[PDB]
């Protein structure tokens, strides 16, 4: 599914993400903006062998099971396919234990590279929430 900018604000807020661990919704939408372009079923691999899944490309080096990462932890417990779905839940569920290990949003490279420090509200404006 590719979620609208407003539709995905709504789903995050609703699944608990609105200032989680201090984030304000527009730095998870705008993670999801640019980590995937707000497609569920994104998926882009990685030079070590690994992969990004989902609407905020969560690797299966560390959070996700694929199968082809050997070595590879899944602290998601879940299998990396499960964040692909058009429902998000898995996604947002491991996305908390993500940016709770440490460092924060920093995780995603493209929310420090695209989103930290900016206008973040602006992604969440004009949205009914
Ligand atoms: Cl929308
Ligand atoms: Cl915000
Ligand atoms: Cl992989
Ligand atoms: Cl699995
Ligand atoms: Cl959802
Ligand atoms: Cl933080
Ligand atoms: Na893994």
């Amino acid at each position: 599914k590719v979620f609208g900018r407003c539709e995905l604000a709504a789903a995050m807020k609703r699944h608990g993400l609105d200032n989680y661990r201090g984030y304000s919704l527009g730095n998870w939408v705008c993670a999801a903006k640019f980590e995937s372009n707000f497609n569920t079923q994104a998926t882009n691999r990685n030079t070590d062998g690994s992969t990004d899944y989902g609407i905020l490309q969560i690797n299966s080096r560390w959070w996700c099971n694929d199968g082809r990462t050997p070595g590879s932890r899944n602290l998601c417990n879940i299998p990396c396919s499960a964040l692909l779905s058009s429902d998000i839940t898995a996604s947002v569920n491991c996305a908390k234990k993500i940016v709770s290990d440490g460092n924060g949003m920093n995780a995603w490279v493209a929310w420090r590279n695209r989103c930290k420090g900016t206008d973040v509200q602006a992604w969440i404006r004009g949205c009914r929430l």
